[PDB]
């Protein structure tokens, strides 16, 4: 009926029903809960290629509805003439067409309704870059420097989204490749250890396959690998003058800087999958900026990622024979204030996990005042390092799925079939 | 049907068919996930079930199922609901079903000890006396001079819910909190309220910062009544730091052992609403929840100030800093006086290698990611990293309403 959440640290109970709206399973049931599964459902809400009329249109219709819904018209004229038109559109194409209205409020309300993310308050300030009239790999290129420029503006990060043409019969797709539009290199080392970014090593290795040739070493920004109406993918170098990096350093530590550590200013999520009134946008390269822990705890410290903390510890003299020492715990947090000081240094957007986390609270309280709800994944919101000293971590969330929505697809090279 | 959890970091993937058996709900329905919810008598038909529910999996456990045994034990429940309309269960069955509760403990990551738990049977017992003659054993056994052991003490099953036998504190050593005029709290300002409770039953407070509570206890549906825990029988450990100094100057001590006493253990569709449990503490407990909510001890911006550490603005970290620091001195302290605790990455590992186990053997843990991930340093231990499936196993530990919220006062 409703559904109230409750702040464990405030004491604020916020109710809940715009949960009323979710259209697809979270994967938990009344016997069996799901929320720390990455992937707990395959309930999409079309067929996997070109559906009929009946499974697609009443996907459109509910869109438009909402939509039209949204800026206070509902039956007015010009709803009236887009249902028929997206009829007549499906009847004739099997597919339709958003306007530019309609995409520009499906890209921005996919990022409203990601529950995983932490960032959302910004929702309604995206950058769209509508790319449907892209047709090759070449145009990708263009259109994705063109995003990695304007939303990367100097260190002044701008949140942007660029969007290829939608899928059609799932043999066409466009899709980029690399997970994000810039990662570093993976490169299996002959003993058996990793130079680079282990988590691409794989990616890496259909890089060279491609013909790419490795600098090998542990900062190569990887190529993009362009797939363009479902054609063999193509690599390009982007320029290094748009790729945005902050060498790290730490304001105590003089010997932080020789770790030689930097990372890249700019993160840009490339293979998610971004789905409005039952269209299919298997192309939406969506960036923003970095929120410091990803880069200093995930990037940095897990042990499959760049596995520096025995290398910091050393250096910070910290007894490492046993777990409770807590050396792990201690170089950690001098990881994440090297991060986020290098980036302020360099007038690069970042966040910390505090600021972030606490403008979560806030966008919480807004969405329940004027949504009725914000579905939120306590699993994801909670940052990866001093959990229960930030806000969120007190949060009670509601998590269930809004359309429209960027949902996860498969890898490619799982997919494709080469020419 | 199967379910299958994969571990991120080292891609392991385990297999779920113990969900399969669970029957309440998690709170969660198709459509929405209630995950990070903290909280989401029976009649003789609705025993029946219960009873056989819990007999059948005694039975199959132990190797028994259909046998002789097993079928006559099925019978004399059935006579005793029918008579009684409740049952008593065997010694046996009592210690079964309290490790097999904290075995399906979805959100405690020391599980690991399961199968280790001492079983104090006080079912005999009938005034608060004799709860408190219990529970100061019980004390006494589970601090073993530092060397902790887990145990519980199962006091009489409800009845009609007019003679619940009750523990009024939430655990048995707690620190009382005392707001003063002025709004500020002095000693722990979670237990303000229970404080307030005890003052008014009489309890002389000595109103500083590390009181230990007086036990407030409820026997066969009466008034509670007040007992202070023998003072030697209570293991504190001084809060130092092996690089500070001056960190024995915040003048913070603990208490060893954990004992949670308010919750409510179910076996069988049998309802012990007394059963106070204790381990040993992992070091984060006290180190973040305890000392660094804010809503607690509060102590980082102390900390934080003794470090010099800039508390300007958030991104300098002086909060994580200070955080990690606390932490190290409440491990250091307790090993230092060789009172048992357990780091979150020790704490953390064991319980991976636990659930592993437990998939092999069993076909599945239910755990809940929320609360296993330890409150700091998240994604550095192994458990972050791992997918898990949450669901209700019974017997189990459950929640249930404070006793003042429900207790209807005899005492004119
Ligand atoms: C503007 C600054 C932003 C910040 C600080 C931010 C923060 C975050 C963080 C920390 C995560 C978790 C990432 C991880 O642990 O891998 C996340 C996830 C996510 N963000 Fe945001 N974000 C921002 C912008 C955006 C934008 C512009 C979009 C889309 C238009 C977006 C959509 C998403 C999605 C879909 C996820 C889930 C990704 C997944 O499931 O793998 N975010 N965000
Ligand atoms: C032996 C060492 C033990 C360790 C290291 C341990 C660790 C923990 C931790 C860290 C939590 C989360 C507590 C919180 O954040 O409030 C927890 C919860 C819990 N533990 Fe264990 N525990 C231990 C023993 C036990 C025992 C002996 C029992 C029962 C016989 C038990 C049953 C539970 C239950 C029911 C919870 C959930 C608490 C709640 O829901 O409030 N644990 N444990
Ligand atoms: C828009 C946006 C803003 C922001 N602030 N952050 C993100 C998240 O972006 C990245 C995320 C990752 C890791 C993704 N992670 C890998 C392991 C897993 F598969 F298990 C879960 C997903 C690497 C990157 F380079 C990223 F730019 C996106
Ligand atoms: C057997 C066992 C071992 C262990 N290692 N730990 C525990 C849990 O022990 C305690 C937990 C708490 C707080 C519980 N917490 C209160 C705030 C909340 F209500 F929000 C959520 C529950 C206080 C204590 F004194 C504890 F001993 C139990
Ligand atoms: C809202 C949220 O569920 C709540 O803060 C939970 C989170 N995880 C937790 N985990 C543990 N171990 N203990 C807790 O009290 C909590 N509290
Ligand atoms: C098993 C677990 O769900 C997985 O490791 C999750 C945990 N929470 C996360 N949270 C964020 N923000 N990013 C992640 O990759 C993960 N990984
Ligand atoms: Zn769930």
């Amino acid at each position: 009926r409703f559904l109230k959440v409750k702040n464990w640290e405030t004491e604020v109970v916020l109710t809940d029903t715009l949960h009323l709206k979710s259209t697809l399973e979270t994967g938990c049931t009344e016997y069996i809960c799901m929320g720390s599964i990455m992937h707990p459902s395959q309930h999409a809400r079309r067929p996997e290629d070109v559906a009929t009329k009946d499974q697609l249109f009443p996907l459109a219709k509910e869109f438009i509805d909402q939509y039209y819904s949204s800026i206070k018209r509902f039956g007015s004229k010009a709803h009236m003439e887009r249902l028929e038109e997206v009829n007549k559109e499906i009847d004739t194409t099997s597919t339709y067409q958003l306007k530019d209205t309609e995409l520009i409020y499906g890209a921005k309300h996919a990022w409203r309704n990601a529950s995983r993310c932490v960032g959302r308050i910004q929702w309604s300030k995206l950058q769209v870059f509508d790319a449907r009239d892209c047709t090759t790999a070449h145009g990708m290129f263009n259109y994705i420097c063109n995003h990695v420029k304007y939303a990367t503006n100097k260190g002044n990060l701008r949140s942007a989204i660029t969007i290829f043409p939608q899928r059609t019969d799932g043999k066409h797709d466009f899709r980029v490749w690399n997970s994000q539009l810039i990662r570093y290199a993976g490169y299996k080392q002959p003993d058996g250890s990793t130079l680079g970014d282990p988590a691409n090593v794989q990616f890496t290795e259909i890089c060279i396959q491609q013909g790419w040739k490795p600098p090998r070493g542990r900062f190569d920004v990887l190529p993009l690998l362009l797939q363009a109406n479902g054609n063999d993918p193509e690599l390009f170098q982007i320029p290094p003058e748009l790729v945005l990096e902050v060498p790290i350093r730490h304001p105590k530590f003089e010997w932080f800087k020789d770790l030689g550590l930097k990372w890249y200013g700019l993160p840009a999520v490339s293979n998610m999958l971004l789905e409005i009134g039952g269209l299919e946008f298997s192309a939406c390269p969506f960036s923003g900026w970095y929120m410091g822990t990803e880069i200093g705890v995930r990037d940095y410290c897990d042990n499959s990622r760049y596995n520096i903390l025995e290398e910091v510890a050393k250096k910070m003299n910290l007894d490492m024979r046993k777990t409770s020492s807590l050396w792990k715990d201690q170089a950690l947090v001098e990881i994440n204030i090297a991060v986020l000081y290098s980036f302020q240094s360099d007038k690069v957007t970042i966040v910390d996990h505090h600021s972030a986390t606490e403008s979560f609270i806030k966008h919480m309280e807004n969405e329940y005042r004027c949504r009725g709800g914000c579905p939120a994944d306590w699993v994801w919101i909670v940052p990866p390092m001093s959990g229960s000293i930030t806000p969120v971590f007190h949060q009670e969330m509601l998590n269930y799925r809004l359309t429209p929505s960027f949902e996860y697809q498969p890898d490619p090279w799982n997919t494709h079939v080469w020419k």
